[PDB]
């Protein structure tokens, strides 16, 4: 039960959002079961968690068009593409969590 | 200017450490030039910044036997490899940082 993920289909990419439930080991990145997404596009990926929650999650998207990594005070930040944005480009985005 | 790098060697690992000085904007992963290792060996890479930053660099050594990530509550977690640890494993390696 220890992590939920939101999934959201988006023209062009996919939002994962990751939430942690009960504390959490590293273990745990080899348990966990990844959302599966449509690889035609590139992800953005969220969640408040350890640093090595959102790179483990980075690298297992690596396959797609392109990853980026959300910062509440930026927007989605990409670290890594085959394709369509560059390094360092920021998708305009906002996450809110109900309040 | 705004980021140094420093690298340590090990039987194991490499050890990169960053450092930001001044605040950054995310145009620097355009500019940034990362430290060259020993590839036959794994890294470690430990730094305060934002996740971003993390998953740049982790990303970048992504061609050696396996990327780990420091986290002082724990060691150094196998985010990724190739080769020679699991994802999630954790190196018993303790970094400690010193004002100077």
């Amino acid at each position: 039960a220890s992590m939920k993920f939101a999934v959201i289909d988006r023209k062009n990419f996919t939002l994962i959002h990751f939430e942690i439930e009960k504390p959490i080991k590293p273990e745990i990145l080899k348990e966990i079961e990844i959302p599966s997404v449509d690889t035609r596009k590139g992800v953005v990926i969220s969640g408040r968690g350890p640093m090595w929650m959102h790179c483990f999650l980075a690298h297992k998207y690596h396959h797609t068009p392109f990853v980026a990594v959300y910062d509440p005070r930026l927007g989605a930040v990409v670290v890594q593409s085959h394709s369509e944005l560059r390094e360092g480009d920021v998708i305009d985005v906002v996450v809110e969590e109900i309040l």
